[PDB]
């Protein structure tokens, strides 16, 4: 007769190809990719012949066998690909297998396949869309944002976006590499922290906390091994096969490694290690950069050269010739992006018409036209079009798609950005003809998280009532909400001018919109996004 059946044994069923140290600081110690997890099982017979053959099978598939030699046995295996499997032991001879009752054992992968779908419910004002219209509808997603903002990854309405974007993965580097990040406390030291015993110019992640370890939505377990923003990204990607997940390598306070590429050594480095952080991160889709100006006049004012537009070229170049060889491993398509100043005298710098042949998609950062970094001259920070108190105004977002399309950049690469945030003045004054962007801001207006920003959340609950004057500017496709008896002034994008922005894409038949940092909207902004653009409705 066949062998008895036998019983698992008491064990950890928690197993990870890719092992991530959940007290690491360091990212060299952080992550340790393996080519398979190591599995390991045990088992125990009170009744009945132990067979003489042993095996352990997953999902009905043999894994292992081995000799049954005794009344109770251990087997140690590989398992190469991620998921949860229906895992058991069958003890089998002459007359045939005996299994056991199936045992869920979890093979954690950085692609999520271990994960349920991270499916959750609209949030606040969001109101579900389809992605139909064929136009790229994106929005960035900060990592430090899981604190004080309290914005995680399971509130981002994901089903409303063909791009999500990362909130900035950094570049290794201490004094004279990043110094562009001392201004913000305890930043540097936190990037020291990271990069400890790494190689400058290689990439790292800049809170590894926030981005592995702390408990979220779907990865709160105590020895789940991806936790943080990245374990829910995972958690995403299983939820919404088709979005892309792209991390954006830079910002305006870690750019000033870029300007140091034009050293192929370096920028070498740069390339291979995001190749490496591709690989090891497989729910990612490419890599967006972020070079917070080619010729410099970014956040350090010590740096910028007349080669940064070459070197730029040759950076994206490289990274497509990377991603095209990482294809060619894998079988997948990667995405290559880069988000980019709108201001005609910075996109004239760079050969982006050239540059556009490696690229999916530019992200046209057509905002900060105008904030409290100026209180002299004030105006509109994302608008359309020029003011009619001021035709020849140079930042505005049809020059800087103008600039580009005049390059010889192909429109359907160009997505318009859209601002989920204000920017204001204080103590305005001096202005004439009731246009309080005449005058002269004495300091920046009080923000939501630092000077002179507003989350557009705290504009729609807080300016549209009491003293706050509303002016929605026709001509330039922007509105403003003043407070004459301070002189508080905000300028930010509404549904009305996101409206504007939408239609303005179509007809020009451009690549789409994104919008920077998606835990300040409370849904009027990406619900405008999706609609102007033809998205449909529905459920
Ligand atoms: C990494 C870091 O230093 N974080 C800081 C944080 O700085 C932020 C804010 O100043 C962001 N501003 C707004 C309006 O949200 C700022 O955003 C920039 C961004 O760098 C540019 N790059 C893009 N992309 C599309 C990729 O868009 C723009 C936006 C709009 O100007 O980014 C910096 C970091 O570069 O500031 C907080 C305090 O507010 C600090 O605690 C820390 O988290």
């Amino acid at each position: 007769a066949a062998p008895g059946k036998p019983t698992i044994a008491w064990g950890n069923t928690k197993f990870a190809i890719v092992e991530v140290d959940q007290a690491a600081t360091a990212y060299n110690n952080l992550v340790k990719v393996k080519n398979a997890a190591d599995v390991s099982v045990s088992w125990n017979l009170w009744n009945g012949d132990a067979g003489t053959t042993a095996k352990i099978l997953l999902n009905g598939k043999e894994a292992w066998s081995g000799p049954s030699t005794g009344s109770s046995g251990t087997a140690n295996f590989k398992v190469n690909k991620g998921g949860r499997y229906q895992m058991q032991v069958a003890l089998c001879n002459a007359d045939g297998c005996t299994a056991s009752d199936a045992t869920e054992i979890v093979v954690a992968d950085t692609d999520g396949s271990h994960l349920p779908p991270l499916k959750e419910s609209l949030l606040e004002k969001n109101k579900p869309y389809k992605q139909n219209s064929g136009k790229v509808v994106g929005s960035y997603f900060v990592e430090a944002g899981v604190y004080g903002r309290n914005f995680t990854v399971d509130k981002i309405p994901a089903q409303n976006l063909t791009h999500l974007l990362y909130g900035f993965i950094p570049i290794c580097g201490g004094n004279g590499i990043n110094d562009s990040l001392k201004e913000i406390e305890g930043s540097f030291q936190a990037l020291q922290r990271s990069c400890q015993g790494r190689e400058d110019f290689k990439i790292s992640i800049h809170d590894p906390f926030a981005a592995l370890q702390k408990a979220q939505k779907g990865v709160t377990a105590w020895d789940d091994p991806y936790k943080g923003n990245f374990g829910q990204l995972m958690a995403l990607k299983q939820a919404h096969p088709d979005l892309k997940i792209l991390p954006s390598i830079g910002g305006w306070t870690l750019s000033d490694p870029f300007f140091f590429m034009g050293d192929k050594v370096k920028r070498d480095r740069f390339v291979g290690s995001v190749k490496e952080f591709l690989q090891t991160w497989k729910f990612f889709d490419g890599v967006d950069i972020d070079w917070e100006f080619p010729g410099g006049k970014g956040a350090n004012p010590n740096l910028g050269s007349p080669q940064d537009g070459e070197t730029y070229v040759l950076l994206m170049k490289e990274l497509r010739a990377m991603l095209d060889q990482l294809s060619a491993e894998t079988g997948r398509k990667y995405e290559l992006t880069s988000a980019i100043s709108a201001g005609k005298d910075k996109i004239d710098k760079v050969a982006y018409n050239v540059a556009q042949n490696s690229m999916d998609h530019i992200f046209l950062m057509s905002y900060d036209f105008y904030g409290a970094f100026d209180l002299k001259n004030l105006g509109h920070q994302t608008a359309l079009n020029a003011p009619a108190w001021k035709p020849d105004t140079a930042y505005t977002t049809v020059n800087g798609v103008n600039a580009l399309l005049a390059q010889g950049v192909k429109p359907g690469k160009i997505v318009v950005g859209t601002a989920m945030y204000g920017r204001g003045w204080t103590g305005v004054n001096g202005y004439q003809n009731n246009i309080p962007f005449t005058g002269t801001a004495t300091g920046p207006v009080k923000g939501t998280w630092e000077n002179g920003i507003v989350d557009y959340r705290q504009i729609a609950s807080q300016f549209m009532s009491g003293e706050w004057q509303y002016t929605y500017d026709a001509t330039a496709e922007a509105p403003y909400v003043f407070k004459p008896s301070t002189g508080d002034l905000i300028t930010f994008d509404d549904a009305r001018s996101v409206q504007a922005k939408g239609k303005y894409v179509l007809d020009k038949q451009l690549g789409g919109l994104f919008s920077w940092e998606i835990d300040a909207d409370n849904g009027d902004i990406l619900n405008s996004m999706n609609a102007s653009l033809g998205n449909s409705a529905g459920v």
